[PDB]
């Protein structure tokens, strides 16, 4: 089918694994095409490793279910496999012509929309250099070892002139120093040739009217809050199933468009990108067998590899064009008719798009597959002909029923949060990102290594407090436990690791900086939508949810077991810090 695209890469695996390379008849891929296999020692874990400063100072969520649940994730290649097969190893049903020539329309007006200010432009070493610097001083230590290899870049510009002849042998996804350089250097060349969409804002809300990149998470409830004020029906917030896996060949052309506004030097190495990784993939997965653990080599033509980040700015492309087909549908702009007819009226659609694009835009909050949508009317809740058929099918609701949508924004799921409206005693109102407690403090729970020292995993711990006491300050349960681990960690010990890879994180919590002070910064001083920039002078005037608010969100107030805590933490506090030694603490309780 596509050997001519892929058989170098191949070819090259083979070679370099030709002691053990074979078929193996009982690999169990369905709509992917098996190569062969190879054999691997297995990689992963069972379970993840327990951040004991945090679990020792959490000690009423060591019986909670959903905490013990976070702790289980599979990565062997046992998980792999189950992953793969339940949710990977399927085909997406073509969509009609009509939609694929809406979608076309859409996305041709979509990208000369986003290129109106801003031109693309390759991005170079010393950008992807820089970055792999600033997140090694947070594998990142070993792309820093890379980057500083000058064999490393010249294995790039060898791949390079290779993406130039319009061929590819060593940009491979999984799903020796020699493999690692042809990941990271694979990794070089997207980020080369598509990193513009990220280094230069092309989703940013002013560029895009939609996006939120830049925003961070402690913004995005400001944006539904000003999105609630537009005139029209409900916020919708539909969860598409498995998004990435729903990208379909006709998705990826639409995507492609955007070489057409690149200089020729640039359109050449995107248009690479694009027909080599996008459109034609090759990926390693590793699977067990009855005598051990194999790699296998499988490609396809459509879906993405989640591990390129060009997907993120891609999938918020296709979100916002996704979103604008539905809105056109609930308008009665796009019929069932419209659908299946390859001969549409283009201009109906063109005329919605130039008239009504950038208005229609503006109601919407869109993060990859995340999306709110304020239509203009509820006639969006059942207009669903277009985005069952694009492939957009919704999670967990059969496929015809109605969208449930929200008539109060505080209620709308965005980015894994929800947001409150707080007053503060200072009558001040603040706009708070949420989630429920179990999974903040699940999360925290998990210790991100092996053979780390008690140092490393109290700073971790370190970070996901003061995480909290920027964040999720108003949750009770977490401010307390925030103060505790504080008190029981070195003060000038720094942050380690990371709390989150989401792209709304903007990690003002790795600091030794005082928590307070960075608040100020953060909610009073940087927030457009704070007017009076009187500071916060103490946590006392820190607002909190509402007790019943907050127990609707897990909190465990008002339990015995969580009164029990709160007087013993000092007991705690003082068992960490007589593990960590005579270091200098401070007594946040
Ligand atoms: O860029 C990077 C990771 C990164 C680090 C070092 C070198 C390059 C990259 N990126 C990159 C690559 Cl390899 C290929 C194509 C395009 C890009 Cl831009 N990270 C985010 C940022 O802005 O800090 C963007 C993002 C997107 C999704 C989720 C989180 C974040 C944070
Ligand atoms: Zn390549
Ligand atoms: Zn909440």
């Amino acid at each position: 089918d596509n050997m001519d695209v892929i058989g170098e890469r191949i070819k090259r695996i083979k070679e370099e694994h030709n002691s053990t390379w074979h078929y193996d008849d009982e690999n169990p891929y369905k709509t992917w095409a098996y190569h062969g296999s190879y054999e691997v020692k297995a990689t992963g874990s069972a379970s993840s490793m327990i951040n004991g400063v945090v679990k020792l100072l959490t000690k009423p969520w060591d019986v909670v279910p959903m905490v013990t649940q976070m702790a289980m994730t599979d990565t062997t290649p046992f998980g792999q496999q189950r992953v793969f097969k339940e949710k990977v190893d399927t085909r997406t049903p073509r969509p009609l012509p009509g939609t694929r020539k809406v979608m076309e329309i859409t996305a041709e007006w979509l990208w000369r929309t986003l290129g109106r200010n801003k031109r693309p432009r390759l991005c170079t070493r010393e950008e992807f250099t820089k970055k792999v610097r600033t997140n090694a001083a947070m594998q990142w230590d070993s792309a820093k070892a890379a980057v500083e290899d000058e064999e490393f870049w010249k294995l790039v510009d060898r791949e390079r002139e290779l993406h130039k002849l319009g061929k590819c042998g060593s940009c491979v996804y999984n799903m020796s120093r020699a493999i690692w350089y042809m990941w990271l250097g694979v990794r070089y060349l997207e980020f080369e040739a598509l990193g513009f969409l990220n280094e230069d804002h092309w989703f940013s809300r002013e560029n895009s009217y939609s996006g939120v990149e830049g925003e961070g998470l402690h913004k995005l409830g400001y944006i539904l809050r000003d999105i609630s004020k537009i005139p029209g029906g409900a916020m919708y917030a539909d969860d598409t199933a498995g998004w990435d896996t729903r990208i379909t060949e006709d998705d990826l052309h639409n995507e492609e468009k955007i070489i057409q506004q690149m200089d020729p030097e640039h359109r050449q190495l995107a248009n690479a990108i694009f027909k080599l990784t996008y459109q034609n993939k090759v990926v390693k997965v590793q699977r067990p067998t009855p005598t051990g653990t194999v790699m296998d080599i499988i490609s396809r033509k459509d879906q993405r590899g989640s591990g390129q980040v060009g997907t993120y700015g891609l999938n918020t492309f296709t979100n916002m064009e996704a979103q604008l087909v539905r809105q056109m549908e609930g308008e009665g702009v796009l019929t069932k008719a419209d659908l299946e007819n390859p001969h549409l009226l283009e201009k109906k659609i063109t005329q919605w798009l130039e008239t009504k694009g950038v208005e229609r835009l503006k109601r919407m909050a869109i993060s990859g597959d995340d999306c709110v949508v304020k239509p203009i009317d509820d006639r969006f809740a059942n207009a669903l002909l277009a985005l069952n058929d694009m492939g957009k099918v919704r999670k967990d609701i059969p496929q015809w029923q109605p969208s449930k949508g929200w008539h109060d924004w505080q209620q709308v799921p965005f980015c894994s949060h929800h947001f409150h409206e707080l007053i503060m005693k200072d009558g001040r109102k603040l706009v708070v990102p949420c989630r429920p407690q179990d999974e903040l403090i699940g999360r925290a729970r998990i210790s991100q290594g092996a053979g780390w020292s008690l140092r490393e995993t109290a700073c971790l711990g370190k970070a996901y407090a003061q995480m909290w006491s920027l964040m999720y300050f108003h949750r009770r349960d977490l401010r307390l436990a925030s103060n505790a681990i504080c008190s029981a960690v070195p003060v000038h010990w720094v942050p380690t690791s990371r709390t989150t890879w989401s792209i709304h994180a903007h990690h003002q919590w790795m600091t030794t900086e005082d928590m307070l002070t960075v608040w100020n910064r953060v909610w009073i001083e940087e927030n457009p939508w704070m007017e009076d920039k009187t500071p916060v002078t103490t946590w006392e005037n820190v607002p909190y949810l509402g007790k019943r608010e907050d127990q609707w969100c897990g909190s465990l107030i008002g339990l015995t077991s969580r009164a029990t805590w709160a007087q013993n933490i000092p007991t705690a506090i003082q068992q960490v810090r007589s593990l960590i030694g005579n270091e200098e603490f401070l007594d946040y309780m």
